[PDB]
């Protein structure tokens, strides 16, 4: 997985990143003289305790191999270390929703809802606990496909076990897609806008929940108040909510 810096051609960046900003370029291998990528780089990849936690995220993304979830290509280990991954030409989910908002059907927002909850089912079935499942971690590859892109704490996205016992689970995770869902729904708009942090756990206590968006099918909102039953056994398992999702979506595509 070591690509050597000659074969990498850096140009324009193409977004923000946790460790520095994102580039597209082209990687110019023995089994293809031209191919696009990605290239994340890092800030700061001297010291040795930031350069460990970027280049993780390389070793998790190599663990995985599913439809809708990006593709590690390579790294470089050397100063600026880089790593090389597949390019997803339409960039960040939110910013994309944002500017598409009066472009995307309902039923593309639903499918990305699907295909997002495939990503989910498949990391579910490797045990694997995300963490962070919010539209800021997404990319778009296509107008009809997504991907899980990315490996002070999210307060507004995060269960109620996550916040008081910094919990992390299985279900916890379902319970930060339910607010993805939303986000896709709302067209990439922040959950719990004019909120302090602080607040937000009080308001879960109390029972609040964020609403239906405008234009979301009943099915789907009951599906996302499922993924935010306070105690975490009642939340549904990715499984369930992938053969929910393609039902609400052929029900969609049948209007």
């Amino acid at each position: 997985y070591e690509i050597q810096r000659e074969r990498i051609e850096l140009g324009r960046c193409i977004g923000e990143g946790q460790f520095g900003d994102v580039h597209q370029g082209i990687y110019m291998s023995p089994e293809n003289p031209a191919m696009a990528v990605a290239i994340k780089t890092c800030k700061n990849c001297t010291s040795d305790s930031v350069r460990e936690k970027f280049l993780q995220e390389a070793l998790t993304m190599r663990q995985f191999d599913h439809p809708h979830i990006v593709k590690l290509i390579g790294v470089i280990t050397e100063n600026p270390v880089w790593i090389i991954m597949e390019l997803c030409t339409l960039g960040e989910l939110r910013s994309f929703l944002q500017v598409r908002k009066f472009s995307l059907d309902l039923a593309s927002l639903i499918l990305y809802a699907y295909q997002l909850s495939t990503a989910l089912a498949y990391l579910e079935s490797k045990r694997f606990v995300h963490r962070d499942i919010a539209a800021r971690n997404v990319l778009v590859s296509a107008t009809d496909c997504v991907k899980l892109g990315d490996f002070k704490l999210p307060i507004k996205w995060m269960a109620p076990e996550s916040i008081n016992f910094r919990r992390f689970t299985s279900a916890s995770d379902v319970w930060m897609f339910g607010v993805c869902m939303w986000e896709i729904l709302m067209h990439g708009v922040k959950p719990f806008q004019g909120v302090k942090n602080n607040d937000v756990i009080g308001r879960i206590e109390n029972g609040e929940r964020l609403p239906m968006p405008p234009n979301c099918p009943p099915t789907l909102y009951s599906l996302m108040t499922k993924c935010w039953a306070y105690d975490p056994s009642r939340r549904p398992r990715f499984t369930e909510l992938k053969a929910q999702l393609s039902t609400i979506l052929e029900e969609e595509k049948l209007q």
